[PDB]
């Protein structure tokens, strides 16, 4: 589990969106796994826009933060994952780490703030769906 809180926004996985997220949808991707409700208080995290491919994710299944570098966002064929059948994901990032289901959530972050959210696992890999091209998070 985890979110992002910038603005009057939630970002969070598709797949773990409450139905309060879907009653105050922004804005859905399926292809990238995210949804964006509205928040009622401002959030504390300030977006990465940036192209760095070097950062740190949280891993709740470890309850440990793991620097690691990370590939560009683009379009991966994902494995068949407890929340998702085999498909391609966009915008997409991997690194060598580790990442279970509950792992989706934790926070990438590079030295410009946040960069993307732990969307897939398995086979050694974790998988971050980025949201630094998401320029309107940053306003309204
Ligand atoms: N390698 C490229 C092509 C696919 N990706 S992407 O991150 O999925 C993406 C999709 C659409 C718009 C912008 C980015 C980057
Ligand atoms: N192995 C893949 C196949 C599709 N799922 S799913 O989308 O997570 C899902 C789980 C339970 C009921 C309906 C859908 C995982
Ligand atoms: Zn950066």
């Amino acid at each position: 589990s985890g979110a992002i809180y910038v603005g009057n926004y939630r970002v969070v996985n598709r797949h773990l969106a409450t139905h309060n997220d879907w009653a105050n949808l922004v804005w859905e991707d399926s292809s990238r796994d995210l949804l964006v409700s509205s928040t009622t208080a401002q959030g504390c995290d300030t977006i990465a826009r940036c192209d760095c491919q070097t950062g740190v994710y949280y891993c709740s299944s470890r309850r440990k933060h793991y620097p690691v570098s990370f590939s560009k966002p683009s379009l991966i064929f994902v494995e068949a994952s407890e929340y998702y059948p085999a498909r391609y994901q966009s915008h997409l990032m991997l690194a060598v780490g580790h990442s279970e289901p509950g792992d989706c959530g934790g926070i990438l972050r590079c030295q410009h703030g946040v960069v993307g959210i732990v969307s897939t696992g398995g086979n050694g890999l974790v998988g971050f769906a980025d949201v630094r091209d998401l320029l309107w998070l940053d306003e309204e």
